[PDB]
């Protein structure tokens, strides 16, 4: 009874029927949702049980300053059934408990009562949001309290007792051998079906086996055939390579195309099954449209079984051939020789292995390997790059030093999680050295995470069970991996595999599945509306589509759908009553709405917009918003706060997302259209920003607004500098009331292919210089904060490199090459020393200022 309800809210929140999984008739898919449903329901069940305090940080992880992981504050505190409130003077070096101890001593005298209940039951919760404070933490600490004393604002919290916690989680609660066989690998390429090509050229299919981007053997090619839809071949396609060398990761790539070069269409396949049972047989690829062979491609059929080309091949008996166990493998590669040459040997590999070889250097590297185990362990992915996969015997050695390797930091995990790494046991033991990740150090790097299951060669793998079990435990994690993986449900190739994911964490979090629906069924609203005012637009003017769209916002079904919500950019921030007058949309191509909200509960800070904009493809600005949000972590763990704004952007389905909107901000062109009658009307354009910034900041508070300008704009600089962001102009570039900079709009980064270089814009140091033509006090401070900006990211130049190689994986046009992950080499300067760097830094900074000062000329 309750079952058909679960399976169907599923199948609506998924945006795919349960049904589609059965149909396919697959014991992979099968064997996945039944042993994922059993890991997921065990989760769910060990959550039931946790401590008032573990469910805290199940539902609430807390959101503490980057610095974290005296000063005088006035705090407003009420108890969760109360209308009045007490408002006290506490410090920002002080903890939580003190707070609740105080609120308890002011409501023992209100209610003249000596109270029973101690300030260790309670927990600290943050006014009309899914935000808490608690643990051993000073005040400020916190990103709340911290915030309050940027924004000047004081916070209003509320004291929640353990007992209606216990009650949250209870209303939450889920529902009551190979190796003997030395012939050479080869199979049949049968036929062909539904080929599409110009009649006048013939066909040709290109085969190769890859160990992820390396070749295990060259390449082989079909006899021309004629083209036609139906091409019939019959023959050996014989690669060097024998049967008992193919590693366990191994996949044949195939490629049909016309020539007289016109590609038609790929497919890949594993040849082991994921039961790590060899292939035999005759297979049906129904293959992808190009557009020569694609190695990194999925190795499942196009689900499109109606309209795809379909490569039929034989994959023939050599002899149930299974892949060896571990303890076979192991006993291997148990006997080998061990690394003995001079000190002069060792010289040369300790230069390599600290510094792309040359054929010498990789069989030194090889010839050491004992040595790089013990002495250079971080070494692991470079000697592993030279291991010759195509070898069974060096494949067991190389796993045998790998089974006792010592764990690594998260940095060189990340690393291994690339494809040029398909090894099972090598993302196995990567997986092992990623569990000391925090949720916050997980949250930061999820989005990657998430694009190297697209790598992933079967349906049940460690980066599946781990991120699974990872958001099952962290609900802030739950949500996210929720819509990273929703928002691709649009994408045959990996429908399949994330769907199946969310179904799973599904079965771990009913309740959450019922949270995850009201923000489906308001984004479903949102596309409707939308709809609704792209064509209404195109016929009335901007007045009369407005309320039109506040006509249809008021009508119930609209009222309920887009109110009592959570934010799907962020769950801590509740979307609670819909303020329709202040709605309204952008003139641009796809008038983006911009939905207002607002809380009595949590008074300024329920005030809250959200951007709906369908049409534009967001996964790049969500991307590029993700590494400038990075930059000010890595700043702010150096002491370094440089004001930046990273605001949300969330893709949530095809061609649709949602940003989140910064109160208080307008463009610089708003600003610079210089109206009449206006606080900020001046004599000369170079005065409006200042003009602006003064009738926002009045009197002594301007001061600290030109200090937030300057702070965010060396952040900025800095930042689109390093990441190629050009066509930076007065559009999208934006501007808080309390002073600080910010861009929007990131369609073009990574050069992508001019190389951009440092801009100063002339209207920015003009308001860095406090108005002044002359101002070396104030503009070389601001070069000061270019250059520590600059060389603290530089110190974190892998950590860049690894993360947009892992995102290459997306199947972004300006991510897909050496050539991209090349710019960002090239910004940080990674191949220099420090001092090299900054000098060539000074020297791309001294070019925009001079660049800056054509624009001072006139
Ligand atoms: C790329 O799209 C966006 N990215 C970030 C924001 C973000 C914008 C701000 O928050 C951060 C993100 C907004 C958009 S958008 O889709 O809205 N397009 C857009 C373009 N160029 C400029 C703007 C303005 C503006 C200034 N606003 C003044 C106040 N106005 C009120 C009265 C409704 C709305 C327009 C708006």
């Amino acid at each position: 009874r309750v079952k058909k309800l679960i399976n169907s809210q599923i199948s609506l929140l998924i945006g795919k029927g349960l049904h589609e999984f059965d149909s396919l008739r697959d014991p992979e898919v099968n064997d996945f949702r039944t042993k994922m449903r059993q890991f997921c329901e065990e989760a769910a069940a060990h959550r039931q049980q946790l401590g008032w305090v573990e469910w805290l940080q199940y539902s609430f992880p807390l959101q503490l300053e980057p610095s974290a992981r005296n000063r005088a504050l006035l705090v407003n505190v009420k108890f969760e059934g109360s209308e009045e409130s007490f408002t006290f003077q506490v410090s920002t070096k002080d903890m939580p408990l003190a707070l609740m101890a105080c609120a308890l001593r002011k409501k023992a005298t209100v209610f003249r009562q000596p109270l029973v209940e101690q300030p260790e039951e309670y927990a600290l919760q943050v006014n009309g949001r899914h935000e808490y404070l608690y643990g051993n933490y000073p005040l400020c600490h916190f990103q709340y309290i911290c915030s309050c004393l940027h924004s000047g604002l004081t916070p209003h919290l509320t004291m929640v007792h353990s007992s209606s916690i216990l009650a949250m989680r209870d209303e939450q609660s889920n529902p009551a051998s190979l190796w003997s066989l030395e012939q050479p690998f080869s199979i049949e390429l049968i036929e062909g079906r539904k080929v599409n090509a110009d009649e006048r050229m013939k066909l040709v299919v290109q085969a190769g086996l890859f160990h992820g981007n390396e070749m295990l053997c060259k390449t082989v090619s079909s006899s021309e055939v004629n083209v036609c839809s139906e091409p019939v071949w019959k023959q050996r396609l014989e690669f060097d390579i024998s049967v008992c060398d193919l590693p366990r990761m191994a996949r044949l790539c195939f490629a049909l195309y016309a020539v007289v070069d016109c590609p038609i269409a790929w497919a890949n396949l594993m040849l082991f099954d994921y039961k790590d049972q060899l292939k035999t047989g005759e297979r049906c690829l129904y293959m992808w449209p190009s557009v020569l062979l694609n190695p990194a491609g999925t190795v499942r059929g196009n689900p499109n079984t109606e309209s795809a080309a379909a490569l039929v091949i034989y994959l023939p008996e050599v002899a149930p051939v299974y892949f060896p166990a571990l303890e076979k493998i192991l006993e291997l590669g148990r006997h080998g020789e061990r690394g003995r040459i001079t000190e002069e040997e060792q010289l040369q590999l300790r230069e390599i292995l600290e510094r792309e070889l040359y054929e010498h250097e990789k069989d030194l590297v090889w010839k050491m390997r004992h040595e790089v185990q013990e002495h250079f362990p971080e070494a692991l992915a470079r000697l592993l790059l030279v291991t010759k996969w195509n070898k069974h015997e060096d494949v067991a050695q190389m796993l045998y030093l790998l089974c006792s390797w010592p764990e690594l930091p998260v940095l060189s995990a990340l690393e291994l999680l690339d494809f040029s790494f398909p090894d099972c046991y090598v993302g196995s033991f990567a997986i092992k050295s990623l569990r000391k990740l925090t949720d916050d150090e997980l949250f930061q790097y999820l989005l990657q995470l998430v694009q190297v299951l697209k790598y992933e060669s079967y349906l049940d793998c460690e980066l599946t069970k781990f991120l699974l079990g990872r958001a099952l435990a962290n609900r802030k994690i739950g949500h996210f991996l929720f819509w990273h993986l929703r928002s691709e449900m649009h994408v045959p190739s990996v429908a399949l595999r994330f769907g199946l994911i969310m179904e799973a964490y599904c079965r771990g979090s009913t309740h959450h599945m019922k949270v995850l629906m009201k923000q489906g069924e308001a984004l479903s609203k949102l596309k409707a509306l939308n709809d609704f005012v792209k064509v209404s637009s195109q016929k009335t003017t901007k007045p009369q589509t407005k309320e039109m769209m506040h006509m249809c916002m008021r009508q119930e079904t609209y009222m309920e759908a887009l109110s009592h919500l959570q934010s799907p950019l962020d769950p801590s921030t509740l979307l609670e009553e819909v303020c329709v007058e202040q709605c309204t949309f952008m003139d641009s191509k796809m008038k983006p709405l911009w939905i207002m909200y607002s809380s009595e509960e949590a008074g300024s800070a329920g005030n809250v917009g959200i951007i709906f904009k369908n049409g534009d493809d967001l996964r790049q600005d969500m991307l590029t918003l993700q590494m400038i949000q990075l930059m000010d972590v890595l700043w702010k763990q150096e002491g370094l706060d440089l004001r930046m704004t990273p605001y949300g952007c969330l893709p949530t389905g095809d061609r649709t997302g949602l940003i989140e909107v910064v109160l208080h901000s307008d463009t610089i062109a708003n600003i610079q259209l210089n109206k009449s009658n206006m606080a900020a009307t001046a004599a000369f354009n170079k005065d409006a920003l200042l003009n602006w910034l003064k009738s926002k900041n009045p009197g002594e508070a301007l001061d600290r607004a030109i200090e937030e300008f300057t702070l965010s704009c060396a952040g900025y600089c800095v930042a689109t500098y390093v990441l190629g962001i050009g066509d930076r102009h007065s559009d999208n570039i934006m501007i808080r009331e309390s002073g600080q900079l910010f861009h929007i709009d990131f369609g073009h980064f990574l050069g992508n292919r001019e190389r951009v270089p440092f801009i100063l814009t002339y209207d920015f140091v003009h308001v860095i210089q406090q108005g002044k033509t002359n101002n070396s006090e104030k503009f070389e401070r601001f070069r000061g904060y270019c250059e520590r900006a600059y060389t603290i990211l530089r110190r974190h130049g892998l950590l860049f490199l690894h993360l947009f190689a892992l995102m290459r994986a997306a199947g972004l046009p300006e991510l897909s090459c050496s050539k991209d992950i090349q710019y960002l080499k090239d910004s940080l300067a990674l191949g220099k020393t420090e001092e090299e760097a900054l000098k060539h830094f000074r020297v791309k900074f001294n070019e925009a200022l001079r660049e800056s000062w054509k624009t001072k000329v006139n």
